[PDB]
């Protein structure tokens, strides 16, 4: 997250670390044994990391479970990250309390001008890398599809949207991929991609979520 602040420890109980012996996307719990992530973050080998805060200390409300399965959209197509969404149950069903909970899917769509928080261990910098060791987060409104598709023209499929500052100086990052955008208690989006990171009129682009609830629901019922 650029131009973001530190969280608080446990402040978004709903996020995970997706973690193959490093941290390398972010991923948002949905029920006690299920996380949402994106496509692109699929790998074998998964222990998702609850109650996180710092990636590189247990402090304690720390639970590591490993993956059972991770489940890509069957339509996911790599090299334009349509439908960039999976879903991966847990071996075992987390303990949910207040440091660790789930967050809630939208019944509608959310529309520009929602302000959203979005949240990561991933990049603090637009020119460079540094990691942090704490969870960042950053307010960042949804934009209108028209500045969206004129920000990247041809690239904008209906299950995206862009949210952030044209502006740049603010935006999500490398590392920040699979993690949450939450508007109104709402998981809306996930990290998806972008043109490096806060650069001017290049906001991030993340996967709508309100167009899989069915697929969401039907998926974990038959798994
Ligand atoms: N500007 C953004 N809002 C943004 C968000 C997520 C990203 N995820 C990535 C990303 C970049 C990768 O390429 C690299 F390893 F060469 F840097 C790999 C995975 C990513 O998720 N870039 C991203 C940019
Ligand atoms: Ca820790």
């Amino acid at each position: 997250i650029v131009g973001g602040y530190t969280c608080g420890a446990n402040t978004v109980p709903y996020q995970v670390s997706l973690n193959s012996g490093y941290h390398f996307c972010g991923g948002s719990l949905i029920n006690s044994q299920w996380v949402v992530s994106a496509a692109h973050c699929y790998k074998s080998g998964i222990q998702v990391r609850l109650g996180e805060d710092n990636i590189n200390v247990v402090e304690g409300n720390e639970q590591f479970i490993s993956a059972s399965k991770s489940i890509v959209h069957p339509s996911y197509n790599s090299n334009t990250l349509n439908n960039d969404i999976m879903l991966i149950k847990l071996k075992s069903a987390a303990s949910l309390n207040s440091r660790v909970a789930s967050i809630s899917l939208p019944t509608s769509c959310a529309s520009a001008g929602t302000q959203c928080l979005i949240s990561g261990w991933g990049n603090t910098k637009s020119s460079g890398t540094s990691y942090p060791d704490v969870l960042k987060c950053l307010k960042a409104p949804i934009l209108s599809d028209s500045s969206c598709k004129s920000a990247y023209p041809g690239q904008i499929t209906s299950n995206m949207f862009c949210a952030g500052y044209l502006e740049g100086g603010k935006d999500s990052c490398q590392g920040d991929s699979g993690g949450p955008v939450v508007c109104s208690g709402k998981l809306q989006g996930i990290v998806s991609w972008g043109s490096g990171c806060a650069q001017k009129n290049k906001p991030g682009v993340y996967t709508k979520v309100c167009n899989y609830v069915s697929w969401i629901k039907q998926t974990i019922a038959s798994n």
